[PDB]
């Protein structure tokens, strides 16, 4: 997250780290048993991290759950990133409570304008290299199609949907890859790709996690 802020420790109880020894990608848990996440963030060997804050230091309320399995959206294309959609299901129930919570799946597709909360461990420096080790947050906007389209001609399908803002200065970036894109208490979003971070006229794109609702419900209910 870059030109954020920092959350709160258990503020935003739907965010996981996805591990693998080290912190790469964020996630969402829908329920008790599965988490919602970017299908490039893929990968053998994964350890959901559930209500983290420094994702360095054990503190409390920590569940470390391993991924029993990993469903990547059957559509998936590693060169456009359409249907960059991953579906994680956890070896045992997760616990819970007021700092680990499930987020809404969402029963229709959020206007323009809208303000959403985006959140992550990834890169915060536009430029550089720097890791946070608390959770960072950012209030973003969702940009209209046809200046997601001008940004990026011919690269945006209709899974994907622009949010942040073109002035530069504020986006999510490397290691916020899979996370939640949250608006009016619905997971609106994932974080999926963009050209560097923070670029001006250069806006972050997100999966449209509208258009999986029926693919996710029915997903889950045959696994
Ligand atoms: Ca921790």
């Amino acid at each position: 997250i870059v030109g954020g802020y920092t959350c709160g420790a258990n503020t935003v109880p739907y965010q996981v780290s996805l591990n693998s020894g080290y912190h790469f990608c964020g996630g969402s848990l829908i329920n008790s048993q599965w988490v919602v996440s970017a299908a490039h963030c893929y990968k053998s060997g994964i350890q959901v991290r559930l209500g983290e804050d420094n994702i360095n230091v054990v503190e409390g309320n920590e569940q470390f759950i391993s991924a029993s399995k990993s469903i990547v959206h059957p559509s998936y294309n590693s060169n456009t990133l359409n249907n960059d959609i991953m579906l994680i299901k956890l070896k045992s129930a997760a616990s819970l409570n007021s700092r680990v919570a499930s987020i809404s799946l969402p029963t229709s597709c959020a206007s323009a304008g809208t303000q959403c909360l985006i959140s992550g461990w990834g890169n915060t420096k536009s430029s550089g290299t720097s890791y946070p080790d608390v959770l960072k947050c950012l209030k973003a906007p969702i940009l209209s199609d046809s200046s997601c389209k001008s940004a990026y001609p011919g690269q945006i399908t209709s899974n994907m949907f622009c949010a942040g803002y073109l002035e530069g200065g504020k986006d999510s970036c490397q290691g916020d890859s899979g996370g939640p894109v949250v608006c009016s208490g619905k997971l609106q979003g994932i974080v999926s790709w963009g050209s560097g971070c923070a670029q001006k006229n250069k806006p972050g794109v997100y999966t449209k996690v509208c258009n999986y609702v029926s693919w996710i419900k029915q997903t889950i209910a045959s696994n």
